[PDB]
Formats: C-alpha cells, sequence, structure tokens
C-alpha cells in the first residue's frame, strides 16, 4: 500500500480544479504547474503549491514531461493525476514517473499504447469477444468476393479503396462494384443513426474491474462532444450489461488499472461495435458520478494508492438521470471557432437542487488562444430525465457570460429542442436540427431599446459630489418643471444604434435591483438579467446575452 | 405524457410562494397573478412572471377565473395550480381551464362540485363503505319510531327539527320526545370529546391511490384550524389503515386524480364518520411532508404531467411527529378579530434542525383586510412528540412581530400548556382551557421599565458629528462629575407612562447586540429579544412582545 | 417519564458548549453557571441563562454543588449535566439533586462510589466476570509460594513491596525474591506494550444496556490522553465484542444508567484487563459518535427522561474512522506546563468534509491558570483510517494559535510520524518517540526574514489622509526614483533581530491577501499564513507559529 501525501495534477482549467476538489477532500495536498500564461490562473490559485512550467504553447508548457516530472519531485508530489488531454495517454511519460518513484493515476503505461493502435488494438478487442466494426482490407477482388463479404458485413454497406458508395441492396451490388479510377475497393460497414454509447469502466490493482453504467454522447459539434447523459435514454438492462460486460472484458484484456472509458456506437438495430477505448478519466465524468453517488477521482487516487474497488457490481448503483452541457468560447452561429477573448462577465447559476457546475475560470480571466476553450461544464441531475434536462435548462438560462461569442445560446437552444426531449438520438442530431439551432439576428425591437435605455440609465446613478451629498440633482429621474420626466440615450448595441427617448408622466416601467431588470409591459411583471460590467451594460433579450454602450461623438468622430 | 413549462400559481401569500418554491426546484418557471393590492407582494416578487388581475376584493381579484385563465394564455403557462381558498375547488374554473388546454394540479372537475353537495357526497360516500354521522331526517315521528331510530344511532344522540335536546339514556327518550313548539323531530347523532382525523389522500391518473398517513387538527379557534399535527397522538396501526382504507375507497369512488384529503372525526369511541372532501392540497400539509420526506407539490405537478405515484402503500413513510402552528394577525384576547395593519417587525426563526416555516410576507409588508390574515405557518418535526413539540415552541420564542396583533403569543401559550402535552385532545380543546389561553395583562413591574429604559437609551447612540468624531459628548453614558451615571426616559408602553430614572455608579447591569438584551440582575444574566424598529422599541418580555417609545411633550401637547 | 425544559450544565469550557449545542438541538432551553473568571466566557454566552457561582478556584467555584443546586432550581432548570471533571463523579452532588427533584444526566449515585474505591470495585468485578490484573497483596512469603502465584500470573511479572524488580523468567525468580531492604514482597503482573482500550458504554432506566465499540486512547502525554480513535486500529470483531460484553456486563452489575466506559488495557498477547470505569461522559466521545452517527449528549437527554435506548446491539453502526487531537495550552518543548495566558491569535479550519471542533474559547479570550487549559478538540472522519488522519492532519495545518505556547506543532507531528501511520502503539509512544516529536529550534534561515519582512511591510498600509486621499505617498512599495524598491525592516522574532532590506527591481515575489502569504521562490508558488493581530505579525514557518514584530528603538533603549 503506497499513500499520497500530495498531488501533482499535471493539466489545468476545469479539470485541474476538479481533481484538486478531491484531493483536499482526502486531506491530501494538492500542486499545481503552469504555463506563463496561466501564470494566474484559478488552478494555480487552488493549489497549495504551484510550479512554473513552459511558456505558451501546450507543445513546450503542460506537455513537457520531464519537468512535470521535476516539478513533482521537487515540490514533494508522490503522485501525479494527469487529468485529461496533454499528457494522459502516453506510455513514456506513464513509463517516465514510473522512472522516479512517482504514482501514476492512470492505466499502466502497456495498455496505453496498446490502445494507442488502431492496429494491435483491433487486436486485443477479437480476442476478448469485444464486437469491432466488420471491414475487409487487405484483400480487394471484382464482381464475386465482395458478394460473400458484404453479406455478413449486414447489406447497409460502404464501399472505399486505399486513400464513399452507399450499397443498400445485394441487388444494387452489381454496379456498386463496378467503379474504380482516378478493383482496389474496401468493404466497412455502414451505420444507421448510430448513437454514440460509452461505458465508465474503472478497475484496479487486485484484478477486479467493473463498469459503472453508461453515458450517451451522441449530440456533437462537428466531431466533439457537446452533450452527454447517464444513463443512456433508450437501451434497457440487457442492453445495459451486454455493453458493460463488453467494456470490462476489454479492461481486463489489457490488464487495466484505473479509470477509463470504452467508446461503442451502436445502430437503430441495437448491434454495439468498439471505437476505442480512452486511457484516462473522461471529460463527461460528472454525468456517472451524478447518477452513481461515487467520486471518480478519489476512486482514481485510492486504487493508486493500491486499494480494491469498494463495490461489486451487483451495487454499482444507478438512480435518477443527469445531463451534462459544455460550455466553449466558440461561435454559435460562426462556424464554430475558437473565440479567444477577456471574460468581462460570468456569473454561474446558483447552487439548488441537482445543480453542479465544474469550471475552471471566474470573471476577469483571460480566454488564451493556447489551449480548449471550455469554460465549464454544467450538469444537471433529476430524479427523471425531464427534471434533469428542465433544471439543467435553468441552469443555463441563469448562467450569463459577456466580452466572448459563447455556444451558451446554442446549448440552451439544444436542452430546449423538441427533438432532444423526444430522445431522438444519433451521431448527425447536431448537423440535422442545425437550422433550429443556429438561427439568425432580428435587429430587436423598440420593445427592447426601451429596456435596454432604461436599464442603462439605472446602472448609471448621477454623481454625489462630497460639495452637497443630498443633492436633488443626482436624480437618474429625468424630473422636468410641469411637463413629463425626459430622458435621452445615445446607445449602440452591437452594430446598431438609436437614440433611445424615455418619456413617462407615469415614474413606474421599470426598476433594477442586483442583476435583475424587473419590467412592467402594462399588466406582465417579467424580470431579466442586465448586468453592468465596465462602460458595457450586458442584457438578457431572449435567451440571448446583447453588450450595450453609449454612444461617444468623440471617440467615433476621431 | 403532457409537460409543464411555466406553472401559473392562481392564488397568493404563504401557499403562492410555497408551491412556487416547488416548481423552481424542478426546473418548472412560475408565473404569478396579483390584485392590484399585492402589486408590490412577495409571492410577485419571488416569481418568474407575475400578472395584474382585478382590484381590490377578492370578490373581484383572485377570484376572476377567466382572467386568471386569460393571464395564463398570455404568460406562456402550460398548467394552473390553485393553491387552497379561492377557485381551488369550483368545476366551473376546473372545467374552463380544460377548455383551454391548461393542465389543472386536481381533481377532475366531476369529483369537484360531487363532493360539494352534502346530498350526493353523503350518496356516493355510503357506497364505498365510508362510515357517515348517523342521523335521521325525512320522517318526524312521535314517542315509538324516534326509539328504534335512536337505538342503533348509539344512545349519546342530539334531537333537532326543521331550521338541541341531548337525549343520555332510553329512559330520558320519554320526555325528550314530547317537546315541538315556536312532531317535526330529527335525530342526529351525538359526538364526545371528537378529535378532527383528516387522511392525506393522493391518486395519479392511472387509477393508483394511497393515502399519506392521517393529521390531526383538533385545535381550533371557533371552527378554523389553529395547530395540525401527523400522526394523530393516539390511534395505533390499525385504526390507522382502517381510515385510510376508507379515504381511499372514497377518493376512488369518485375517480380522484391529485392531492386531498378526507375529513373524518372520531369519538372517544373510536368510530370515526366522514365530514367532507377536501377536492385540494391542505393547508396544514407540511405537518405530513415532515414526517413522510415527500414534496407533495411536487407530487402534485407529477401527476398533473401524467405520471405514476412514485410509491406503494407499503412505502408510504411515516417516521418521527411533526407540529404545525398557524400565525395570524388575529387577536389574542380580542374576541379574535382580523387585525389588519403594517408589519413594522418581523423576524422569523434561525434555520435549525426540524425547523420550518412557510410564509408569505416580510417585514415592511402591509396585512390587507381583503385577504386570510396568515402570516406564516411554523412547522417543527422531532423524533418523539415531545421534540416536535419542544422544538416547535423554541421556534415560537425566536419569533417576533410588532405593528399589529398577533395570534402568536396565544400559539406560544398552546404549545406550553399540560393539556397540549398530555395530547388531551378532542374538537373542544380551544374554548376549554381559553382561561390559561388568553390571560389578561399585568401593569409590567418596576422590573419591567428598567429593563425597557436600558434597552432604548442603549439603541439611541448619540449623534457623532463630522464636526469632531470621536468627541465623548457622545456617550449615551449618563457620565456625571463626582456622581453617578444619571440618565432619565420619558417612556410610553401600550397606553401607560413611566419617568425611568437610571442610575449607576456600577456601569455594569445591561448591555446590548444585535436584538438581544442581554441584562445581570445581580446573579443571574438573562437575554431577550430587544428589537427597534423606528421610532419604536419592541422588548420581549414575558412571552409578549411590548412597544415601547418616548413621550413626545409637544406632540401630545398639541 | 419526566420532561427536561431547562437543561442546567454545571461545567465550563468546550463540555459546556457542547452539551450546550445537544439541548438546544431538542429545543430544550440551556442555563450556565459560572465562576466570576469565567463572568465574560463563550460558555456563558451561548447560554440562554447564566448564573455567577464563586469566584476563582475550582474549589470555591465550579466545585460548590449547594450552589450550582441552588442556580439550577432558581433559573427554572429540571435537569443537570455535570459533563465531565469536577463533580461529575461523586454520589454527594448526584444525591443532593435528587434531594431537589432534578433529574441528574448521570449514573445512579450509587454506582459512582462504588466505582470510587479500588477496592468494592475490584470485588464487583471479578462478581461480573471481568477479568483484573493478576495481582498478590496481602500475603507476602519468600522463595516458594511466589513461584505457585506468579506462575499463573504470566512471567513476565513486577514484584513492589509496601510504599520494581522486572521478573522474565521462572529461573530468574530465584534471585527476584531475596530482595528486601530500606520478605514483604508483592505479585502484580507486568503488561507489555499495553494498548488503553476503553468501550463506550450506554444503558438506560429500563435495565437495557450495550456498548458503543472500543476507542483506542494510548498516546498519552505523561499520564494524560492527548490522541483518541475509535475503531482501536488493531482489534477485530471477537475480541471487540468479548471487550464489549465484558464493559456491559460490568454496567449491568453497578446497575448503571447514564453514558460512562469501561476502561481496559490489552498486552501484546490480547489479554485485556479492567483499570477502571469513568461514570459520566468521555472526553473523546466524539470519535464514537463519529462513526456510530449518535449524540450522546442527546441519548445521555433521553434517558434522564426515563426513554429507552433506541437501537439494539445488533445496530449499533460502526462505519468509518474518526480520530481525536486535544488543542492545549501546554509548553511541548518545555515540559508541558500549563501555559496560561491571552489568546491574541485563534483560527479554527473552516468546515470541510469529516472535519469536527469542539472548543470552548474564541479569540481574545484569557487562558486563566484555573482551569483544565484545553481549549479545542479536533476530529476528523474518514472512510479509512489514513483518511481520518490525513483529514485531521489538515485540520491542524489549518488552524493556528498565538499569544501563548501550545501543544499544537507537537501533535502535528504526531499525526504525521511514520509510527502513528503505521498503528505503532501502545502507552509509551509518547515517551518513546520523544526525538522526533519533540525537536528543538534551528534560528531560522534568510530565507525566512526575507519572507516574515515582505508579510510585515505588506500588514502596515501607509497612512492614508483625509486631507489627500490618494497620495501616491501612501505606498508601501519602496519606490525610489531610478534604482530599485529600497525597504529597510529592523524585525524581531522570538529573542533574535533582523534587519531585513527588501530590494527588488522586480515587483514580484510576495504578495498577500487576507491571512495568506503568497510567496514565489523563483518558479514555485507556495501559500502559507501570516495573520497580523495587534503589533504582532504570526507566520506559519515550517509548521510552527511564529511571532513576529517591529523593533522599537525608544521602548528597548528605555
Amino acid at each position: 500500500y503506497r499513500s499520497i501525501q500530495r498531488l501533482l495534477v499535471a493539466n489545468r482549467g476545469e479539470i485541474a480544479c476538479r481533481v484538486m476538489r478531491s484531493a483536499r477532500a482526502l486531506g491530501i495536498g494538492s500542486v499545481a504547474v503552469h504555463s506563463d500564461i496561466d501564470r494566474h490562473a484559478r488552478h494555480v490559485a487552488e493549489a497549495d503549491i504551484a510550479v512554473d512550467l513552459g511558456g505558451a504553447k501546450p507543445a513546450d508548457s503542460y506537455l513537457r514531461g520531464d519537468r512535470i516530472i521535476a516539478a513533482a519531485l521537487a515540490s514533494g508530489a508522490q503522485a501525479i493525476h494527469p487529468g485529461y488531454g496533454f499528457l494522459s495517454e502516453n506510455a513514456d511519460f506513464a513509463r517516465a514517473c514510473e522512472e522516479a518513484g512517482l504514482l501514476f493515476l492512470g492505466p499502466p503505461a502497456a495498455a496505453i499504447d496498446a490502445m494507442g493502435s488502431k492496429s494491435a488494438a483491433k487486436a486485443l478487442m477479437e480476442e476478448a469477444g469485444v464486437p469491432l466494426v466488420p471491414g475487409y482490407h487487405g484483400e480487394a477482388q471484382d464482381l464475386e468476393t465482395f458478394r460473400r463479404e458484404a453479406g455478413r458485413i449486414g447489406y447497409p454497406v460502404l464501399l472505399k479503396a486505399a486513400a464513399m458508395k452507399v450499397v443498400e441492396r445485394e441487388a444494387e451490388l452489381a454496379e456498386a462494384l463496378s467503379s474504380a479510377q482516378r478493383a482496389r475497393m474496401l468493404v466497412e460497414k455502414y451505420l444507421l443513426k448510430p448513437r454514440h454509447v460509452e461505458i465508465q469502466v474503472f478497475a484496479d490493482r487486485h484484478g477486479h474491474c467493473l463498469y459503472l453504467n453508461e453515458r450517451d454522447c451522441s449530440i456533437q459539434r462537428r466531431h466533439q462532444k457537446v452533450v452527454e447523459e447517464a444513463p443512456a435514454p433508450g437501451l434497457g438492462a440487457e442492453l445495459r450489461r451486454a455493453m458493460g460486460e463488453a467494456a470490462v472484458r476489454a479492461a481486463q484484456a489489457i490488464g487495466y488499472v484505473g479509470a477509463g472509458t470504452v467508446e461503442f456506437l451502436l445502430d437503430e438495430r441495437g448491434q454495439f461495435f468498439f471505437m476505442e477505448m480512452n486511457t484516462r478519466l473522461q471529460v463527461e465524468h460528472p454525468v456517472t458520478e451524478a447518477i452513481t453517488g461515487l467520486d471518480l477521482v478519489a476512486w482514481q487516487i485510492r486504487v493508486a494508492r493500491g486499494e480494491a474497488l469498494p463495490l461489486t457490481q451487483e451495487q454499482v448503483p444507478l438512480n435518477g438521470h443527469a445531463i451534462e452541457v459544455r460550455l466553449y468560447a466558440e461561435d454559435p452561429e460562426g462556424d464554430f471557432l475558437p473565440a479567444s477573448g477577456r471574460l468581462m462577465l460570468y456569473r454561474e447559476a446558483a447552487a439548488g437542487p441537482g445543480r453542479r457546475v465544474d469550471s475552471g475560470v471566474r470573471e476577469g480571466d483571460e480566454v488564451s488562444p493556447f489551449y480548449d476553450p471550455m469554460l465549464a461544464k454544467l450538469i444537471a441531475w433529476g430524479e427523471t430525465r425531464e427534471e434533469a434536462r428542465q433544471r439543467l435548462l435553468a441552469m443555463l438560462a441563469e448562467t450569463s457570460v459577456g466580452g466572448l461569442r459563447t455556444n451558451l445560446a446554442f446549448l440552451r437552444r439544444i436542452l430546449g429542442h423538441p427533438a432532444f426531449a423526444a430522445a431522438e438520438l444519433d451521431t448527425g442530431f447536431i448537423a440535422r436540427h442545425q437550422d433550429d439551432l443556429l438561427p439568425a439576428p432580428q435587429a430587436l425591437p423598440e420593445h427592447f431599446w426601451q429596456a435596454a435605455a432604461e436599464a442603462w440609465l439605472q446602472s448609471e446613478p448621477g454623481h454625489r459630489r462630497d460639495d452637497d451629498p443630498h443633492s436633488p440633482w443626482s436624480r437618474n429621474d429625468g424630473w422636468r418643471s410641469a411637463l413629463a420626466r425626459e430622458s435621452d440615450l445615445m446607445l449602440r448595441c452591437r452594430d446598431e444604434r438609436r437614440c433611445v427617448r424615455l418619456r413617462h408622466a407615469s415614474p413606474s416601467q421599470y426598476r433594477l435591483d442586483g442583476d435583475d431588470l424587473v419590467s412592467r409591459v402594462d399588466g406582465v411583471t417579467r424580470r431579466s438579467a442586465a448586468l453592468r460590467r465596465g462602460r458595457q451594460l450586458f442584457l438578457e433579450w431572449e435567451g440571448e446575452l446583447l453588450a450595450i454602450e453609449a454612444v461617444d461623438p468623440i471617440a467615433e468622430a476621431e
């Protein structure tokens, strides 16, 4: 039994804070490492000790194993957690840790580069009884061998070469074959509306291994998990234990030790195929923890120390439903591009029932163009799936982010999409409903400018002079003698500008407390977000944060 | 399966906030509606969206169905919860909601007006095997038919006509009959020291139905529940399941769907009789939730959405004891009258163990003369009943309310009454011990004025002038040269006034921090409430809040 | 069934606050009593009512039964809890309470003075089948009787007289006997590396009795429990139930009622012997509560009221591990002496997972030379024992205490000692590893003074004058014209003084927020405690709080 006194977390952002929280929960000290850019980061801040690594690019910063392990030796860390990304999956680094006496909360180096090759991994998988996507490389016959090959591979089959021709019937296989240009043809099975189902595997040193239910990660933005959930909405008990056992046999196969997940893919027809196993902890791991009450990082730490998994498979719980969403600094209707800037506004959503949020940022922080733009992960748990969904949706309503372009408006729509409620999931969901997910702006109504004006005007007190502190002249009132209150504002939202003239012989209409604009459109009292950060007023309007500011005649004239 | 996005709560005060909290807990948006008087109310405040209805009287405000349903359509509510009171029990409104596509978290309109008639309800009840209070209308014979009738109705029987003559023995029935004036005689059973026991029923759409234990609501101020508890102190397992099944058969009878309770009545002899069923959620519902860990409003919402009750009767828990008390703006020793004014002081009691408080007010709020004067409901849970009682009592000690007359001093006495500890309950408890519950004032001792003075004097700093900020002249000290500290105060409590002269060559005695007056009556250091709100000092004295203020020679001389 | 309305706690410090918290948790009012010195104490502060007793020495203060019981009658207390120490174990006081109608949350007076005599207690114990340490008083033969006596007493035996000669073999017994001077010889069994294992017993009035697992309290500073844990690290199920039953039979024996523990002693050989039973609640009781989820004071209160223990022995839980440490105002490397002074600095460690802390002090409080110098008890719970240990260690890291000498540095070392992790426990542990537990100072490195200076300088702003509030002259910067920032400080730590000269053409290095000094020793960002209290700066350095202050040329020259 070894034992960690200080755990070094060789990573950054959300995940670094994430692991660090679990360490702390056990009385274990935490060590962070940072590039020069993250010198003033949150993960470095919440760390008991930090150590400066490289400079800016991950290439010569967080990827510098030798320095990371050096740091660990110097800062007195007895173990290393690599979190996901970076060096979490490359035996070289896993071995170098071994060649240092450092425990490595990960799978033994072997399993790593073994699963790192499409080849040998395809090998070990078949051996353990893990279904693989029927294919047919090597040989490339003509109008006769393919017929037999294709026949077993299920007929909804594809046709490639050596660098598509979707065959649907054996009767279409005829012309399907006589097509070669630019003979040499491959027979790879094509999958219909396939859901991405992975299984959370977790072993220990004592040969025990188990799967902690499965997660669906179908909704993906041009390859890249955007939403995750556990359990997988559709499949029942049998299908679960089938894929779980498969994954468990897959891990037993390469003698796995830590946490990792087997990433499958199952069509509309229930057949599930191995795609690849992640020899690290999964990003979307929170939804699993949600429905199981388990701290996978704690577990991750315990096996490292060499203890035995606290449960048997008959005990792995699975109650309720939890949905996870990834908040990025991407651009919704902007071809999704790593928008890196400054977080002028960043308000997370209050603690509340099944609410969880694993972030790595805070207001004022800069989103550098050197790392994954993931701001935070919002997770909601619910008894039913509607609950988790409706809760998660509320967490997205109560979250605002300004100073950057965010995939937040996008995510709000997804959870609030009839398609998503109905669980009509497959890995093409994103590109399918894109028209509803990535709309296009509507100039804003006079309904809006009045609201924005009121808001701004009320976020701009009036200057109280020490000379005369209670001067009625400090009113942002608009008071006029016999006529009605007049206030005129030159506002500019986005790349548009209006000259809102506020008039009201009726003091009512709008008020504003904290970060809430309380409006009264004759009869209906509604309240929305209105947050002032600097010379900017971020207003919540139709589920989209709009930045408003005053026009500066001088600035621009220049 | 339908599904609520926004839930409109067609009600106000405590219950409105109550339901709204559950909605929010599920990620469901909430819509409020208000009269013009409640335009600035707490329930409107804690609402995601509010809508102005009528004006002042419930008649043309919260009772205006057409507008309430209009509001719901306009504000985007997919369902309506009517809470208790108002329109929560009248098929007309329940149907109008149906004729709008709105889900109505309540029983189907049928059961409503069916149970709304003493007649037809008496019908359906007998049919389902629900005991009714033996009576004898219709026929009115003389000295012979009554003998047989009375004989079955149990002899402790009453005698009415067509608009009392308590018969106790068959041998007294003789003269009991020859009395008619102003022949036409009715034979209705009389009940001895009857406890009010109701059962919390809750069905769904799928025909399932169950009872969630029972509640005793015996202690009533001239008809009106004042205290409630669950479970009913006396009765055991058999009696519980008997009344429960009875109530469940009663609900199955009219095809009930939501939440509701069957209100029974059982004498000293264990026989229980149906009185009426409430086709809504019960006000005193918190004590039930307390001993069951169930959110009846959540459940209420779920059946509306059409899900199935999450439990079977073998699972309905029942651990511990919970007591509920109703805080009103009534007048203890003032013939109990709807005292409507301004809440100058309103301090609830800190969160603590089994403590719960469902209110609908806050300091500064006005208690209008248009609605039920219920301020809040204080609920305490305990393992035993003494625990709940002692805790609840502590919550009443730590609660202060000034600017109005309150039934709070009254309630404190009830929980602290030997009769109530001993569970000597029957529906006459209130009018019986009235002498101990509604005492009569004692002028206050010189013991008091000294205390009040010290308090006031210490709630009145001394004016620090910007001219000279640390001036020793700001001391509320009473400093005198060689003699002892002299301070004289002209105080007036209630309709009495004293000229407290504070002298002390001993700086000690009293001090005051926050809302606590710490006194030291030579040897005994005691601490009580002393809260300053405006030109008024509310002091806790002998379990009764006393308002104290300074006498104004000018004001009155005028 | 009697019932407490107000509970008087006849004690002080931590335990008084401790019991008072449980009372409050049940809605039970609490009454405190104090000496004149504790007139402004925390336990008196957290009390609903307090009563002045004696003056300074416990002799004529908390030990004055007559006054304590008088107080209880006067303050309206229906019961008395004596906590540990003082009068918690002396039938005289227990009887006097009886002769007053006061419930006494303790064992019936009988058991008290019965267990109070080494004699009669040795009697009752043998009768109930409770092993005792084999001895041999009365008779004192020569070279023949001892041989037989010694033979049964296990040969690792001692030899005393009437006021040591450790015999190890029967073959050594020869010369072992012919030694008498200054015949009259006693034969008492000697124990090898004995662990101190006591069992938490708890009965009621209804004859039921049970043991709530055991606690190990081996690590003791020259007789005096310093560390405690539950369960006892080594022993298994059989040994547990054996000692438990023994203790239970011991309590049944004298007809015990409340809480108490049987203090055993078991050698390396597994044989356990009775030492004495405490007829009160144990100080170290929190570790037991930790691993059982039980409030022993609540229980203590309930049996007093005459209820029946809520569990059977098959239910007494035992999950996880909890370690308790006693924080005293002793002197680590100062021959352990009751250091009584003023708590200039007292910061407990934040609420966190298995964290618990039962204290009786607060910053500013004076540690009088009249009572047990125990500041607080820090308890950490963990799933495994390493967890509890590592957590508890973190609680000791996050705890600072200045203005006195504290056994805190000592305790930190114990939990962080390889010997303690390995559970190498026996009652000699303290005096054995003393060399590692009570080191000796090392003057502090230039590494330190730079740190202390920076800290001090940064805890000393610069004086902002109302005259000119933003004056750049307020910088504690060290700004110099063309050269580098110069700041010179005359600091004095302990009885040493340096003239730290801070120079930095690099603004970086140190910063300071809250009570954290964030340092950057080129590459490694570390953070430690630095708390300013008055003209003193308490810095955390190498797990030892160092007091630093500025040298005053005038003060000393004088």
